[PDB]
């Protein structure tokens, strides 16, 4: 009854070295299963966080990067266009040859950086305003600042897109670090020192004058702006409300009651909206509708500007665009910011050159790179398969709801339906590997040339808000893919309703035709469970079956549902972080995460115990002294093995919606009575609460 | 009959995920034992070489990082000075916020780098000499230029140490980079450019004018310069005769051959001698006995020194100093090695910081760090084990030379004699974990700071030059190791007679007590008799059994010596390494260690047999249909498993002794009857071409 092929041992082994078998598993599970790992990976110097998963994408990028750099040779067009946009990208030598001469000339067309002006005033100040400006930034660039303006899909009306207005993201990761103080203070200190460097480097090499103070007030003036504005962002944890947040209204109501004051006359929303939709040629009447995620910011945005002149509002909006150039340009810029990085990463260098040029190209030709990958790492005989999986999950999902006591037979119902009705992808589009033409077509009206890498860049910029503009008049493209295939990751959409399953994330130890159904469930199989359980958490489940935001909740299990999560808000909530210095989770803003890690976890097992009931048992792995039963824990807690840098803890749980690997595996099994009968934890145990949280 | 226990299952799975079990054994035994190590193990972003060898020093990193990097109250001064080092170390932002001060502060000590000072001729032209400055560079910091000089042991005479005067070491991998043409282009422009690079950081700091045309012309000088001493090295294959090497004449005989002249005055060999060793007191009178290894590279010095200014000299012996210490200041001068480092290692980044300096604490404090390390992870369980194996891999080179026919009877009883003297070293020295006093007393003269890490290796230089230097009127300590605990490697000295086995690689693949005995075989027991065998290779064979250069062998066993092992230098250099671009091995400079390896195993297998012979058969491996013959030359070959980015490749095949680990496990195989007999290899197959070479 022991397993004795070529794949059990190497899974074995895998399984065997990673955990610490001297740790007790009631006490700490993470610390059993993934102990070993911990014991032998160090996290890289370039990376703010190391795991499995970091590792698996690591591996891809070499992958990627062999692919890109690779002799041209009957290569079709758009592969041949990403190449050479690669090669431009790794070619430091050309690039710290320009020093920053391309960024200082096109500064004149974002009305340039007045602290980098001997003389802004004159040379801009007379054609300048407030609307072209934003709009010249978000049009062109792609940078959103004072107004977050994109066009987006109508959330009541799935097939539609619609112009969204939302409050802006910050220079900063987010408002808390505003308050500057504590484990923050480091990263203000460091922020506004990359101001001031940027400003002097920038001087010295158009032939200025360097008055340092000087440059350090208008800095730290940019800095007392900014500070306004992050204190008049709604808090994330108001935003959870996708109803809520939901407001529609036309361009005239929103001229009405968001009305703003720049240098002493009225900003118009008629002038700046159209100044970005000119780019594309579409007009926007008064009477268009457009969407308001952040109404209370625009109220609270009204007294703040008001105090500010021209060349203030305009040194924090070039400044915004200009700190995420800097790394595009000589060495020289790109080490100014390197003590803003460091505060906020820990990562005492950036990645490899080759690392962020390969995630470079694939961000922008995604169906370009998706093709070179899964002809070069992808199994095809493995759709089929992922959809065995999926349908056994997804009827386990509408199997389930019978067992959950927190709803009514018509929520349950309509809960099944749309459960029948999501949708499916898995590994990549078919046309990007069949279809040469669609494909080349795609990337046609970019030109790309080695010597001019930040010209090829400037272009990405351009292509992708101009293409995404045009949307606004389009219905939505659905089938379209949201993600390339090249990624590792698994994806839930509300407003398609699908989930999306990339070639990326197709491999051990989550998934492998080769190695276990008991490793698989445990780790593929519970990814599948968690991307169908974000259909259902607290934002999910305000969508219906066509992706639009309608209530088909009855006012008692919505407000079931509201309880039963609220455990999970306070278990996570409660959960403390060495790793963030005691600092404990937002458990209110990770909670869509944890529901769909703790919904996951037990479909994937239900479906795992009703393949045992169809064709029995399978035989055990060697050299490892557990049953199949405690190996699918086993291997779902390895799947999540990782540690994080102490400046990143502290960033990702105000950024990251999700929880620590860690805790994501003692959160989910803690709630988990069968994985205390596998491993015969005493009740009250740490891993065996006697308070059980349980959504799906 | 089947191994089942935990360790043969992590066993199994590493020769299973090393091998590629598609190739034929036959026909490239290296592509099918380590073909799935390469597609596993791609070379990481930080390394120029890759390999099992590589991957053990790193884990060993890992555990020296843990051991280092806390500390504890306990802690014996020895060990508190091997922290407060690696601390000192691993501070980045102390480190940056330093610039190149550092080293500013301290160019003076060795005449400045004059292209990168105000005034070179002013400041230091008045008291400048190519004796004090050589000397200066030689005695205070272990930088070898010009002229090579050091005190150690007599060739002749093991008990005694003596001044030894060759041929220095290049600012490139070797004299044939000096070529600049082809694979050495890329070489010697980002060598330049680095030199370029450095000189305008410095001047910047200094606050000095940049030249870009002056700093051009003279860097250029400097590489003309050391083209020409390049040029005058002798080759090395020229220098593998020991007999050849050594001159014994007075310092009078060397300034009677070897005078120099520059800056048209005469060399004095007295006074730059001496200037070396009054750091230590030592008086060096003309009748002192001196060893030449290089008198035609001297000669050919004279007209090449005579063209150059003194700037154009310390020019070039600065900026070798200089280009070994700009990775231990700020990023900016670690950066500027950047493509330095690429054309001659391929690497895109510097190796992770606490790596460099968890290895730079280990190099300079091998008892302390020795001490850390086997408390931490050495089974001295594995000792006495370990003195079995060479005892039996000893009688078993001793019985092999019936065997050998090219001998005669005289020179066999020779051999046996020295075998038989052959003294061996297991682990590390009892001292350095039995005597906390000894091991204090060893460091009582380094003391560190915190914060000056720059001081700390400066501090550090000084002591390890002094510590040689003052040996040369004392008798060599033969108990004295010539290795630290910590290290992955294995050793024969010459001198000492003596075969040397650290700690650090008794550990799997090549031994462990949870190992199979064919696998302990095939892995340390070829070592061993590698090491053993390097005793009896075109070098080690020409010392007796007491460490002395002496000639025991008889005419015609000499002639035959050299018949036997010029087949190996056929073999060897007909290899074409596809890496290197199809470069050719050198068959010559890798005689010895191509000597030691077709030796060693054929030892190991016999003493393999042998103990079968004795003890029986073992149990097999799960998930391999291989037999135990079989798996001895897959641990072996694997033992041997790596790659190489191709501008190290181009580098090793140059410098490296070694064959690379792809042509040992071919070129010792196709010698190998024993291997072909056990995988059942077809005359004339790659692998067992008909005519084989046998030395030992
Ligand atoms: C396997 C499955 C659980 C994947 C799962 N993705 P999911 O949470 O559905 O999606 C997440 O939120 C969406 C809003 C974003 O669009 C996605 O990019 C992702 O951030 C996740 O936890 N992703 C985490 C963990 C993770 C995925 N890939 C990684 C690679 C390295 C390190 C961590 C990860 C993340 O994106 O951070
Ligand atoms: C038989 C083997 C286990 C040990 C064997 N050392 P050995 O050749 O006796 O000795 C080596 O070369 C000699 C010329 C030098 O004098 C020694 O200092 C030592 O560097 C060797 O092949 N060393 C190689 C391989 C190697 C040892 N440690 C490594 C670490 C990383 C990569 C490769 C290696 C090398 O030094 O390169
Ligand atoms: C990377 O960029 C450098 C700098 O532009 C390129 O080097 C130039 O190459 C052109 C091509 O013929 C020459 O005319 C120039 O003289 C080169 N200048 C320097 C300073 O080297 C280099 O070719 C680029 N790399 C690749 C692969 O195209
Ligand atoms: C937004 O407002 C600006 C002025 O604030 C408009 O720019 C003017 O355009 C007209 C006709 O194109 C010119 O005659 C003026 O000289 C321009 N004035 C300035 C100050 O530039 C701009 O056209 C408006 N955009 C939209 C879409 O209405
Ligand atoms: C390397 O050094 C040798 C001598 O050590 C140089 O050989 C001399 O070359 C000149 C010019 O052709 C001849 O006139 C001499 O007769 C040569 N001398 C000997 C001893 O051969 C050689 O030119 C040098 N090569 C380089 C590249 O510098
Ligand atoms: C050092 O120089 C002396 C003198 O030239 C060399 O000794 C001579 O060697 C040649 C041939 O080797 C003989 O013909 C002479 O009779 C020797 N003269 C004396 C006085 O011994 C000696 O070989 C040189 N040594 C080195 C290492 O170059
Ligand atoms: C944030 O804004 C509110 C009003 O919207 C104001 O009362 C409060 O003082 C502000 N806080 C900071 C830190 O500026
Ligand atoms: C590193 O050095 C800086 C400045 O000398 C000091 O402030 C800091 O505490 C040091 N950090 C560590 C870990 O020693
Ligand atoms: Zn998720
Ligand atoms: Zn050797």
């Amino acid at each position: 009854g022991i397993c004795k092929s070529s794949d059990c041992i190497k899974s074995a082994a895998r399984l065997i070295q990673n955990m610490d078998a001297t740790a007790e598993p009631c006490t700490d599970f993470f610390k059993y299963a993934c102990g070993g790992w911990l014991k032998r990976n160090v996290i890289p110097e370039t990376s703010s966080r190391y795991s499995n998963f970091d590792i698996l994408r690591d591996e891809l990028e070499v992958i990627l990067k062999d692919v890109l750099q690779e002799p041209k040779t009957e290569d079709i067009v758009a592969v041949q266009k990403a190449k050479t946009l690669y090669r431009s990208c790794v070619n430091e030598t050309a690039i710290d040859s320009r020093g920053g001469q391309p960024l200082l000339k096109l500064l004149p067309d974002v009305y340039g950086w007045p602290v980098a002006t001997q003389n802004w005033e004159q040379t801009y100040g007379t054609s300048w305003s407030a609307e072209k400006s934003i709009a010249q930034l978000n049009s062109k660039y792609g940078k959103k600042v004072l107004i977050n303006f994109f066009v987006g899909t109508d959330d009541k009306n799935s097939m539609n897109h619609i112009i969204h207005i939302d409050q802006p993201r910050l220079g900063l990761p987010s408002r808390d670090y505003y308050e500057c103080t504590g484990i923050y203070k480091e990263a203000c200190t460091a922020y506004v020192d990359f101001m001031i460097a940027v400003a002097k480097l920038i001087r010295q090499e158009e032939g200025l004058p360097i008055d340092e103070n000087q440059i350090s007030v208008e800095m730290n003036k940019v800095m007392e702006l900014e500070k306004e504005i992050a204190n008049a962002t709604t808090k994330s944890e108001d935003r959870n409300d996708p109803m809520l947040l939901y407001n529609k209204m036309t361009l005239a109501q929103i001229q009405n009651n968001f009305s703003l004051e720049i240098n002493g006359k009225p900003f118009s929303w008629s002038n700046f909206t159209n100044e970005i939709m000119s780019t594309v040629n579409i007009n926007i009447p008064n009477e268009e509708d457009v969407v308001v995620y952040a109404p209370e910011y625009l109220i609270k945005l009204k007294p703040i500007l008001t105090k500010y002149s021209p060349r203030d509002l305009q040194n924090l909006m070039s400044w915004r665009f200009i700190m995420d150039l800097v790394s595009s340009l000589s060495r020289t810029y790109k080490d100014s910011r390197n003590a803003f990085r460091k505060a906020l990463y820990g990562t005492t260098s950036e990645s490899a050159t080759w690392r962020r040029c390969a995630n470079y190209v694939n961000g922008n030709m995604e169906n370009a790179v998706g093709r070179l990958y899964v002809e070069a790492a992808f199994a095809g005989e493995s759709k089929h398969v992922v959809e065995d999986l999926i349908a056994q999950i997804r009827e386990v999902f509408i199997q389930t709801l019978d067992d959950l006591t927190w709803m009514d037979a018509e929520t349950k119902k309509k809960a099944e339906e749309k459960a029948l009705a999501i949708k499916e992808r898995i590994g990549y589009p078919d046309d990007i590997v069949s279809n040469d033409n669609k494909l080349n077509n795609e990337y046609l009206e970019l030109n790309y040339k080695e010597d001019e890498y930040f010209e090829n860049i400037i272009q990405n910029l351009k292509f992708s808000q101009s293409k995404q503009l045009k949307k606004l008049r389009e219905k939505v493209d659905k089938d379209e893919w949201i993600t390339g295939a090249a990624i590792v990751n698994a994806f839930y959409s509300s407003g398609r309703n699908q989930i999306v399953f990339p070639a990326g994330i197709l491999q051990p130890p989550f998934f492998s035709a080769q190695q276990s159904n008991s490793l698989n469930y445990g780790g593929i199989g519970m990814v599948i469970g968690h991307e169908i359980t974000h259909g259902f958490d607290d934002n999910g489940r305000n969508f219906n079956k066509d992706g639009d935001l309608v209530d088909w909740w009855t006012q008692q299990s919505a407000n079931n549902f509201k309880e039963q999560s609220q455990c999970m808000v306070y278990q996570y909530g409660n959960f403390s972080w060495d790793l963030a210095g005691g600092q404990h989770l937002n458990g209110i803003n990770t909670l869509g995460e944890n529901i769909a890690d703790n919904g996951g976890i037990g479909q994937a097992y239900r479906a795992y115990q009703n393949y045992v009931k169809k064709n029995g048992e399978e035989k055990l792995l060697p050299g490892i002294d557990l049953n199949h039963k405690q190996l699918f824990f086993l291997n779902f807690a390895q799947v999540w093995c990782g540690t994080y840098r102490p400046e990143y803890a502290v960033n990702s749980i105000k950024t990251d919606v999700h929880s620590p690997g860690n805790f994501r595996i003692i959160g989910s099994l803690q709630n988990s009575v069968e994985f205390s009968e596998a491993f015969q934890c005493p009740k009250n145990s740490y891993m065996n609460p006697e308070k059980k949280c349980r959504v799906w």
